[PDB]
């Protein structure tokens, strides 16, 4: 029980050096200035610099789409340089690490993005934008429907109402996934994840003493996680298949190859 | 440096038996050479010759345990390890320090055992039956070659706490940890062999290879000890080491 505290405590440390953004900085900017963007007029404000080299300008759905990737590979580089801090991580063979990387982490970053999101949009640009979620919704298929199922998810992902102490331990349980293909120890990965989770019990019992079921809950939101990712890599193969003068992100390539 | 010193002194706080009190003697103890002189000099209850070395040899690897254990807490930031770890630690590493020591004890031609008082000759510890003797005579090989280097304890006490601080361990959680702790050691230790042996050569990368040979002599033991407890039925093991195996 005590070697699970500490551990707890190294995870929490790891996540507090390696994120940029934590739910508790976001949630105090959500409720008190960022800028709104809310249509074509704000979008292009915000780019010119009250918010903020994307390939080459062309058409509104498409430009938030590349920084919507923008995003989402700054959030890999960190996931990468958090897991290189999770205990023994970077013990195991390094195409475990990339593979673990590689298969965990966008259903950490849709894990992550309830953080930064309410019900009526998200943050951009470290707190310095606030992006509608009518605005998104605003965008041409197959744009708005690649977005929208995130909001729907995250804002149930917050009812539950974890700290930045509850989410290290969590996204580190889906990084070390004894699941992924084509992992070479399985019983390895599948111990790390087991210590994790173990820990996670423990230190929600502690947390969150009143909270009842909020394990079991957490286990669940990790299997529609899988389920959330499944469905965005069909509608990012759609995507590349129809959207053939949009780009994707070398480093989104790899993931998605 | 000081680092050093701490170390030394709690390896002469820990272990009874040191390489200088062992050398004093070894330069008088009772030769048991045969089994007239094993029963002059004379656990779970007599089976036989063999098999009661073999009991004698179990106790003397426990209590080294014990000491060790209480070794490792001197180490520093070994107890700020995960529990765990710890465990795992001493659990991987006790032999290999076992074995380390042993030389301290050894000559060419047997051991001394129950401290300074008896010399065991190699002659007749390979004069057991087998498996019993071929589970005694390498770490005499081993012994003779690793005395060549001329080790006093203040060299062992550092020696002997790298090897229990070693990442490479099977189900260690925190590698990176014990790794800087074990590194810390190894600077401590290339600082000591210059000014302990300033004109000895090559040392310290002749210590890092006997920790690989020993590394070697622990795994062909514990597959020696395997087929023991599947063909040698009748013969108990101290449960300390059934746990360790
Ligand atoms: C479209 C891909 C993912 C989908 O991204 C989603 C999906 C649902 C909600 C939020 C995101 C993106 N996100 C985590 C952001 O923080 C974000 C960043 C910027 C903006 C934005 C809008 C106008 C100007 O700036 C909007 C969102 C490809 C990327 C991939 O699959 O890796
Ligand atoms: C056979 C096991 C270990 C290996 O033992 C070895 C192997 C090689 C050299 C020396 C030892 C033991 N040793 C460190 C002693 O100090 C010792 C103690 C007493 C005697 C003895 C002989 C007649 C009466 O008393 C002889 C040796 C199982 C136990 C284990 O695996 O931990």
């Amino acid at each position: 029980v005590a070697d699970l505290k500490a551990f707890s405590k190294h995870i929490y440390n790891a996540y507090l050096k390696n994120f940029n953004m934590t739910k508790k900085k976001a949630r105090s900017i959500l409720t008190g200035a960022p800028f709104v963007i809310h249509d074509i007029e704000t979008l292009w404000q915000a780019e010119k610099g009250l918010v903020w080299g994307l390939p080459p300008y062309k058409e509104i759905s498409v430009h938030v789409f590349y920084r919507c990737q923008c995003t989402t590979v700054e959030t890999v580089r960190e996931l990468t340089e958090f897991a290189k801090s999770i205990p023994s991580f970077s013990s195991l063979f390094l195409n475990d690490q990339v593979t673990l990387l590689k298969y965990g982490v966008h259903e950490a970053i849709f894990a992550m993005l309830a953080s930064i999101v309410n019900k009526d949009g998200l943050l951009v640009a470290n707190g310095s934008g606030f992006v509608t979620r009518e605005f998104l919704r605003s965008l041409r298929k197959p744009f708005s429907d690649i977005i929208e199922p995130k909001f729907e998810f995250a804002v149930k992902f917050n009812a539950l109402e974890l700290d930045d102490s509850d989410l290290a331990l969590f996204i580190a349980a889906i990084i070390l996934c004894g699941d992924r293909p084509g992992l070479m120890n399985v019983p390895r990965v599948e111990a790390i994840q087991d210590t994790i989770l173990r820990a996670l019990e423990f230190h929600l019992q502690a947390n969150h003493p009143d909270a009842q079921y909020l394990f079991p809950k957490l286990l669940q939101k990790m299997a529609d996680l899988r389920q959330l990712v499944t469905e965005h890599a069909q509608m990012m193969q759609r995507i590349k298949k129809t959207e053939t003068e949009t780009s994707l992100h070398p480093l989104l390539q790899e993931i998605y190859k």
